[PDB]
């Protein structure tokens, strides 16, 4: 099972410097003990960071292999990372079509622990993603439900609507998961609601990377939406 993580990404400016949570969630999912559950991934990168084996170019990161309960997961997180001097992006198409890519190529990637690893892995375990390759299965499309250091709730939501029309032409699977939920809004979460009630099948899982709630939850529902429709 290949599963993407996504949701709103891009400038500082379009994140209103807060992010919606896609990092942890996977950090929590993949590496859920406290010593390899890290709060702060940052996506602005120097031209060395971007251009390592973690990053390999790519505005995509490979989470890794998880094989608990038996279904194998690989997990991949679309973002977009920033330049550390000039707070551009990196050149590596728009944030939305390349979070809807379901054919990832990334050859010798290799797996992220954290930003201390970035140009820096021989000091970190070296696992490959399988094949150089995955094609993508399933989608969690993110949604921070949190206030955020005042985000702008309402562009959020049009950008992640933009984003579903993207995933949904390609007919995979999605799962929407909506973040921070230790902090949610119920005008927020109510609104995410509505949005997926208006869509066919859209379930919606409703988690906390930070307290550890439903993120499991949040990933076996995917896994399970998968097989709905591979069967
Ligand atoms: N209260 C609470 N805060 C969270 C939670 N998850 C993330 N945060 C905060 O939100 C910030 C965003 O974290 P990320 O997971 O990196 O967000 P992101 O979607 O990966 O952002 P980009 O990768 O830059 O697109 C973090 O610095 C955390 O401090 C959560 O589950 N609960
Ligand atoms: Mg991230």
């Amino acid at each position: 099972y290949n599963i993407s993580v996504v949701g709103l990404s891009g400038t500082e400016k379009e994140k209103g410097q807060c992010g919606i949570g896609k990092s942890c969630l996977c950090n929590r999912f993949v590496r859920p003990s406290a010593d390899e559950f890290h709060l702060d991934h940052t996506s602005v990168l120097s031209t060395s960071d971007f251009g390592g084996r973690v990053v390999n170019n790519d505005h995509f990161l490979y989470w890794g292999e998880v094989s608990r309960s038996e279904c194998k997961m690989h997990i991949v997180e679309q973002t977009e990372f920033i330049d550390d001097q000039t707070f551009q992006p990196h050149r590596s198409q728009p944030y939305i079509k390349r979070a809807a890519a379901t054919k990832l190529a990334s050859a010798e990637k290799l797996m992220y622990f954290c930003t201390d690893q970035l140009g820096l892995e021989q000091d970190f375990e070296q696992k490959q993603m399988p094949d150089g390759k995955l094609l993508v299965d399933g989608f969690l499309l993110g949604i921070d439900v949190s206030r955020g250091m005042n985000r702008n709730f309402d562009d959020q939501l049009k950008f992640v609507s933009n984003l579903y029309n993207q995933l949904a032409k390609t007919k995979k699977p999605i799962v929407i998961v909506l973040t921070k939920c230790d902090e949610g809004v119920e005008r927020y979460i109510r609104d995410a609601h509505t949005f997926a009630l208006s869509k066919k099948n859209l379930q919606v899982v409703e988690t906390s990377a930070r307290s550890n709630v439903n993120v499991d939850l949040a990933f076996s529902t995917l896994v399970q939406l998968i097989d709905k429709s591979r069967g």
